[PDB]
Formats: C-alpha cells, structure tokens, sequence
C-alpha cells in the first residue's frame, strides 16, 4: 500500500525539519522524479509496441503483451498516473 | 552526472545523522527500491518484445525496437545494471 507520494512527503518533511539535508535530499527527490519519468516513457513505448503486435495477430507474443498490461496496472498502484492537467493522481 | 546510488546513499546518510528520520526515510528507500525493481522488470519485458520483433524480421516496427534500446541505455546511465551476482554496477564496471 506504499506510494510514490509517500516517498515524496518523507523527503521534503525531512529537510524542512533539518535544513542541512536540503541539498542531498532535494537531489534524491530529483533523481526519483527522473527515474519515474524515464520508466513511464519506456512503459508507454512498450505498451504501444504490444498494441502493434496484437493488431498484427502475432499470438506467439501474447504472453509478453499480457505481461506488459499486468505490469502497467501494478505501476499505477504505486506511482499513479498523470492526467491532462499535469496532476499525478492515485486510486 | 548523478546516479541512483547518490539517492540511495543520501537517504541512509540522513537517518544515520538524524535517527528520528529512520522510519520515514527507510520507507522512502523501500519505495524507491520497489519503483526501480518494477521499472527494470518492465524494461526487460520490453527488451524481449523487441527481440521477438527482430527475430521475426518485422521491419515495420524496427523504429520501436531502436527506441527501446535508446531508453534502456539511458536508464543504465542513471541506474547502472544488476549483474549475475545481484550487484548493481555502473559505467565501465558493467559487463
């Protein structure tokens, strides 16, 4: 039941309490954001490749395509999703 | 520039200095770790999709395979690569 937002809360809470931690934990926060962004870029790319494969009727890769769907749903549980207003929302 | 290990080390450094942060920041560290694990699991699946495409000779989607290679390379720049002994290694220490 752990979420991306939980980690983000903890990081800012930490250096607001202890300002000497600002430089290192804002950096960690930026690295976490970078990681999430890169992951979601590759995930979308994988999803679109999987969609293409399905449309081509290539049943040999059907297990793989199904795995991409399962993994994408699991990701949204932890990291939510960004809507059209640029807000990251959770279930 | 700055790597996954930098973030990892920063979390630990912080609660070693301020023990009262250990609960919140250990949790954060485990979330970071989970996110990296799920990303890398999906990445490996994406890589095998591309492998399948290329084995079939399906050139229509070759651009997607090149895209996946580029993104995996960029990921490894930041997050390194876990070797067969489960050690995450970076840069020229890979392969």
């Amino acid at each position: 039941e752990k979420k991306l937002s939980d980690a983000q809360v903890a990081l800012v809470a930490a250096w607001r309490k202890y300002p000497d931690l600002r430089e290192s934990l804002e950096e960690a926060a930026s690295i976490l954001s970078l990681i999430v962004f890169q992951a979601e870029t590759l995930s979308d790319q994988a999803n679109e490749l999987a969609n293409y494969i399905r449309r081509q009727g290539l049943e040999e890769a059907e297990g793989a395509c199904r795995n991409i769907d399962i993994m994408r749903a699991k990701w949204v549980e932890v990291c939510g999703e960004v809507n059209q207003y640029g807000i990251r929302v959770y279930g």
